[PDB]
DNA sequence: GCTGATGCGTC
DNA sequence: GTCGGAC
DNA sequence: GTCCGACGACGCATCAGC
């Protein structure tokens, strides 16, 4: 048909067939998807970005159904299903030594450029690769680029690295038009659209719902909304809309879902694909809330439970019917193989009458010698794959808070109450190895706040607040976040604040791009009188502040750092600033660092001290460096931790 | 055979 | 993980 | 409220470099 360099599916009245950029039959063609992609970011309303990827996801289905599947992962930014653990092992390091190869470029010229930006792609873009031929090679398909992504992500093994370079630049010789851009912003992880993945299932639902799948071509529907008033057809987009995203909630595997879309249709799709153990499920999130009034506002007269925010990390616990156990991160990462000792101990925590089940729990490590709840980065220093009972020297508690699955039924669609209760009933706690987490049912404030105090006590982070009956359930489609988390540190004037002294700025990428998007901190060491960093920052400040920290902080830019700065092996800042400016950072917690210099020598002979979640507050204009946060200070605050 | 750099996961 | 922007 | 993408610390697994 016509060039893919004119197609435009952002098009009014776009016609599946006539508006497409490739005849029935052939490969959908990655100009295709890069032209969507444009059009994409160009705009800023999701319910425009969603028709315009449903215009060619309908397009795909009607010429070209194989197809589907590579243009959706493409769109994602998804190498494959999570739990397979696909990674492409390229960052910005490996792609930027990439784009200078295959431009002739010096690499230091490339990462400059890059920086400045904010943007690798619009640096691949716009230099030509110089392996080229004076005729180029066959445009990119879809699908080619894809099982591209996929060859470098099976790359393994010594040498690889200069492998998946030779397919990075194979790649960037056949670019045409836009086509650089999207490829590099892919391998650097940063698509840059605006849509992801709730947009996507609802391009998905609203394509297969007005173009079904399946059709003798030509299609002899490809438009079923046309018949419909604008208000029932709105209704019924939803409603098919809402029975994809809780399919995908339970089962959120692209492989297993698009076979069966395209060979059964959308609502068939609960027949084929239901939540079972051993297929990770998407868990439910937590909306953050600043007060104790916030969750009355929120949760009005239904009845709730408070419980014990551990700090640890999730762990959904699978026993399939016959007795395999699989373990699953809270992003759907096989996680089997970190816990053998949890999988010796199922059952150990399951009554006789249990057949199957699947748990929601914190993993949280545990002091034997003690008997006492250890800091997350203590858990952290497991290791991750193929271990071995015998080796393991961190150990583990789990606090149980949930129970998805029991005995063959899903309790999606049950609330807490019984959740919970079903939870209590079936299995067996063991102080140190498996726990229910602590909890008060309760709607006094008072008690609230003390057991909010208690919590933090207890070595936990805060609160998670949660409804028992009134849409109390566990169905992620409906709402993602029914949870509620309360933290002290939260609360205006409640937590740990510091003042720290601004020594340097890093150049914004993406949404920060032409702008500063992050910068480096630094407490006062009272002893040496130097600067010592102690973290970077990159959220707090609104738009707004952000532009005023640029032009504040534009006259303070030095050539060199001042000798009396110490960063250690923290970034180097892309512009030195002469210390003046004093922000006032908020923290969860403070950590042992590897890297900051911070209070060295003060807890640790050979760490530091860091911020668990830095963010800016507010600027302290009544401060000087020398009146900063002192590394004692900090030093104090870490003990306090105990 | 060991260490440092990079990638990508956890929070 | 926190946060603010756009809707 | 939802969705999204800016940005944070940090540590294991892997591979480049030696
Ligand atoms: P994020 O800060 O969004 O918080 C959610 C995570 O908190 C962890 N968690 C600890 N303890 C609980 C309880 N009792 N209930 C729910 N979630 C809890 C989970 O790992 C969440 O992913
Ligand atoms: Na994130």
């Amino acid at each position: 048909s016509n060039d893919p360099s004119g197609y435009n599916p952002a098009k009014n009245n776009y016609h599946p067939v006539e508006d497409a950029c490739w005849k029935p039959g052939q490969k959908v063609p990655y100009l295709a998807v890069a032209r969507t992609f444009e059009k994409i970011e160009e705009v800023s309303a999701r319910l425009r970005m969603v028709e315009t990827l449903s215009n060619l996801l309908r397009s795909v289905v009607a010429l070209s159904p194989p197809d589907l599947l590579p243009v959706l992962y493409l769109s994602l930014n998804h190498l494959g299903p999570p739990q397979q653990g696909l990674e492409l092992g390229v960052g910005d390091g490996v792609l930027l030594k990439a784009v200078a190869q295959a431009t002739g470029r010096q690499l230091e010229s490339v990462r400059a450029e890059a920086a400045e930006k904010g943007d690798v792609g619009l640096v691949a873009e716009n230099s030509r690769s110089t392996q080229r031929l004076m005729l180029p090679p066959p445009p990119l398909t879809a699908s080619g680029v894809f099982s591209k992504f996929r060859d470098i992500a099976r790359l393994t093994g010594s040498a690889s690295t200069a492998k998946k370079i030779d397919i990075i630049k194979g790649l960037f010789v056949a670019c045409r038009h836009s086509e650089a851009r999207f490829i590099a912003r892919s391998l650097s992880g940063r698509l840059r659209l605006g849509l992801a993945e709730q947009s996507v299932l609802a391009a998905l639902s609203q394509a297969v719902s007005l173009t079904p799948p399946g059709q003798e071509f030509p299609p002899a529907m490809v438009d079923a909304g046309k018949g419909k008033t604008a208000e029932a057809r709105k209704t019924w987009l939803e409603e098919q809309g809402m029975i994809l995203k809780q399919t995908f909630c339970e089962v959120p595997d692209l492989d297993r879902i698009i076979p069966v879309l395209l060979e059964h249709g959308l609502e068939r799709l609960p027949e084929h694909c239901k939540l079972s153990p051993g297929i990770p499920l998407k868990p439910m999130l937590a909306h953050p809330t600043r007060g104790i009034s916030e969750v009355l506002k929120r949760f009005e007269e239904a009845a709730f439970t408070c419980e014990y925010k551990y700090d640890g990390q999730r762990a959904q616990i699978h026993a399939l019917e016959g007795g395999e156990v699989k373990i699953f991160s809270r992003n759907q990462e096989d996680n089997t193989g970190k816990y053998p000792d949890i999988i010796s101990r199922i059952p150990k925590i399951k009554l006789p009458s249990v057949t199957s089940f699947i748990l929601d729990t914190e993993a949280v490590a545990w002091d034997r010698e003690k008997k006492q709840i250890q800091p997350f980065q203590v858990l952290t220093t497991r290791k991750r794959k193929e271990v071995d009972a015998s080796e393991i020297q961190v150990q583990v508690c789990l606090y149980a808070f949930d129970l998805i699955y029991l005995n063959g039924e899903s309790l999606v669609r049950e609330p807490l109450s019984r959740r919970r209760q079903l939870l209590r009933e079936n299995f067996v706690e063991t102080e140190g190895e498996f726990v229910f987490a602590t909890s008060l049912d309760t709607k006094d404030i008072e008690q609230i706040a003390e057991f909010l105090e208690q919590s933090v006590k207890d070595s936990c982070e805060g609160l998670m607040v949660k409804t028992l009956d009134v849409d109390a359930t566990y169905e992620i489609a409906k709402r993602s976040h029914n949870w509620l988390k309360l933290k002290k540190d939260y609360l205006d004037g409640v937590g740990d604040t510091l003042d720290l002294v601004v020594i340097g700025a890093y150049l914004g990428r993406g949404k920060r791009a032409g702008r500063y998007g992050g910068f480096l901190l630094a407490s006062y060491d009272e002893d040496s009188e130097e600067l010592q960093a102690i973290c970077k920052l990159g959220t707090g400040f609104s738009d707004e502040e952000l532009e005023e920290h640029h032009q504040s902080l534009k006259a303070l830019v030095l050539p060199s750092p001042r000798p009396y700065v110490r960063i250690d092996g923290a970034v180097i800042p892309d512009h030195w600033l002469d210390p003046s400016a004093v922000w006032e950072v908020k923290c969860a917690d403070l950590s042992l660092s590897p890297i900051y210099p911070a209070a060295r020598g003060l807890v640790d002979s050979d760490k530091g001290i860091s911020l668990r979640f830095p963010r800016f507050i507010r600027v302290r204009e009544d401060k000087q460096p020398e009146q900063a946060t002192t590394s004692a200070q900090v030093a104090c605050l870490y003990r306090k931790q105990s």
